[PDB]
DNA sequence: CATCTG
DNA sequence: CAGATG
């Protein structure tokens, strides 16, 4: 956690590049477990061999580690840090829709900065376009004061459309968060469950309303269940404009909302912690279900969930407030 | 994973 | 449809 960081840190840079700069998944994964494992290591490493004794730590890395030990750096690293292609690559990726693959490509072409992309827009896709348009907004986090407004809006319309819908902004916003990245929002409706063959309408139906009301600026992608799109909080008295924000929608069935309602809030650290206990109470969870465990190895069957409360008591737990969802 | 792209 | 992306 702090006694092996230089290294847990070096490797990590290495994995990202491998994953991004090269399309080296194999190598990438390689750094990946190796770090985290050195990461779990109780003592301070002072030799490459020391680590090599580890699982994941191969002679290559080993050597790498030594360089580090031997000198405050990694050349391959300082060499990476100053290559314009790689750096162009990593810059590029910042855009929405552009990814490693695209980067490389676009990099090949000679486009490497926010500047290039605008010239070469004809070659970007909607998402990519939208992504480049709101490079800045999308890079900034929404004040909960803003969260509170937007929601107020989601909720206002999600309702005016149909009394029966059950909106709910998930995330950190929920776990009290003063800032979020985007507004993610579970969606339900009684007439929406696990059996009931479809009903795309319910989703289209909202996405639509809000667009209609000028909340929703543009659509990233829109399916029969998910919904990725750009939105906006109406500027009041012209002098100040709201950043473009990234919003996501999702039509989940009744029979599995909270599952994903809780699941999605968090935390990453909490979910697991409750997940492990989920197990100790004769159960299992996943973003959608609180099943009972069969002793032969396994089995199942979705216990019926109607509150994030319901899931608690099942795994003999104190109903926790989304806040206390830190870990 | 659910969605877009070509 | 395989292959990106979020
Ligand atoms: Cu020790
Ligand atoms: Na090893």
């Amino acid at each position: 956690e702090t006694l092996n960081g230089g290294i847990t840190d070096m490797l990590t840079e290495l994995a990202n590049f491998e994953k991004n700069v090269s399309q080296a998944i194999h190598k990438y994964n390689a750094y990946r477990k190796a770090a985290s494992v050195i990461a779990k290591y109780p003592h301070k490493i002072k030799s490459g061999a020391e680590a090599k004794k580890l699982p994941g730590v191969g002679t290559k890395i080993a050597e790498k580690i030594d360089e580090f030990l031997a000198t405050g750096k990694l050349r391959k690293l300082e060499k990476i840090r100053q290559d314009d292609t790689s750096s162009s690559i990593n810059f590029l990726t910042r855009v929405s829709g552009i990814g490693p693959s695209a980067a490389r490509k676009f990099v090949d072409e000679g486009i490497k900065t926010l500047e290039d992309l605008r010239k070469n827009e004809d070659k970007l896709n909607h998402h990519q376009r939208i992504g480049l348009k709101y490079f800045g907004d999308f890079e900034k986090r929404i004040p909960r004061e803003e969260m509170l407004q937007m929601q107020d809006i989601v909720l206002n319309e999600v309702k005016k459309v149909d009394s029966e819908y059950i909106a709910t902004v998930c995330g950190s916003f929920r776990r009290g968060a003063e800032s979020s990245g985007d507004m993610d929002v579970l969606l339900t409706h009684p007439s929406f469950t696990s059996e009931s063959t479809k009903q795309p309408k319910l989703l289209h139906q909202v996405v639509e309303q809000l667009q209609k009301v000028h909340f929703i600026t543009d659509t990233l992608s829109k399916g029969e269940t998910k919904f990725m799109g750009v939105c906006q909080l109406p500027s009041k008295n012209d002098e100040k404009e709201y950043p473009h924000r990234r919003i996501d929608i999702r039509l989940i069935p009744k029979d599995q909302y909270y599952c994903g309602v809780l699941y999605f809030t968090g935390s990453d650290i909490f979910n697991k912690n409750m997940r492990a206990h989920a197990l100790e109470k004769g159960f299992t969870i996943n973003e959608y279900t609180i099943r009972p465990l069969g002793v032969t190895g396994v089995a199942g069957e979705p216990l019926p969930v109607d509150s994030e409360k319901d899931i608690f008591d099942y795994i003999q737990w104190k109903y926790r407030e989304p806040k206390d969802r830190s870990e």
